[PDB]
């Protein structure tokens, strides 16, 4: 595996969404990964409706809660793959009251067709990134709220709450470290982003990896 990776310089991250006072960022961090995908499977950069994810996949529970893998599943089994796009269907969970599904029609932005579950191994899921690209994460975020950059060293580590996308890693620094793109504005942490210590499963970020499939 190359020694650092950021997908963000070949152009393939959007810019960092804002959740608001909704629950919501299983989907953030599902859609992140999908419009990685989608754009490195050759489309163009397109964003992506999370709202289509809180508002009409009921295996989650929209402002409430939920978990990546069902969103990919909820994608594939109930809505052919079909993912729309943002303009056509736009965030409005941000004061925390999710919308009733719509019962119009919206524009598909991108399709997948399944998704992979990584191993729970720091090591592999790098070399897995470098390949395919950006990676869905489940994280412990207990600590994140004080958070104001560098690399965090010492993540409460006890329990997954907080979904969010894995878009690079530097195992040259001196503190090894992931690159994670958040979904609470760009004023939080670094830009929008955050780094944590790599190599030591800070945040519990191995135990729940995975990604959409395009293609
Ligand atoms: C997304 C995370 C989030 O929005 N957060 C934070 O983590 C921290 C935040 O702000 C500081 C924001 C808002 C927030 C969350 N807790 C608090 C407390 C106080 C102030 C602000 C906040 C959501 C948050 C869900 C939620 C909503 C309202 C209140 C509490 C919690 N997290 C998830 O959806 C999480 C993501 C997974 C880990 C990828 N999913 C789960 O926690 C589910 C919960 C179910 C669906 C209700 N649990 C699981 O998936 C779990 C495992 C991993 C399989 N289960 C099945 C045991």
């Amino acid at each position: 595996a190359p020694a650092a990776v950021d997908w963000r310089a070949r152009g393939a991250v959007t810019a960092v969404k804002d959740q608001g006072q909704c629950g919501s960022c299983w989907a953030f961090s599902a859609i992140g990964n999908v419009e990685c995908q989608w754009f490195l499977a050759g489309h163009p950069l397109t964003n992506l409706s999370e709202q289509m994810l809180v508002s009409c996949d009921k295996t989650d529970s929209g402002c409430s809660g939920g978990l990546m893998n069902n969103a990919f599943e909820w994608i594939v089994q109930e809505n052919n793959g079909a993912v729309y796009t943002e303009d056509s269907y736009p965030y409005a969970s941000g004061e925390g009251i999710s919308p009733p599904c719509t019962t119009s029609g919206h524009t598909v932005g991108a399709t997948i067709t399944g998704h992979v579950e990584l191993p729970q191994d720091e090591a592999q899921i790098a070399a897995w990134l470098a390949v395919n690209g950006p990676v869905a994460v489940a994280v412990d975020a207990s600590s994140w709220m004080t958070y104001t950059g560098g690399v965090m060293t010492s993540c409460v580590s006890e329990q997954l709450d907080h979904g969010v996308l894995l878009v690079g890693y530097n195992d040259s620094a001196a503190v090894p470290y992931w690159i994670i793109k958040n979904s609470w504005t760009t004023q939080w942490g670094e830009e929008g982003y955050i780094r944590i210590a790599k190599g030591s499963n800070q945040c519990l970020v191995k135990e729940e990896a995975s990604s959409a499939v395009v293609g």
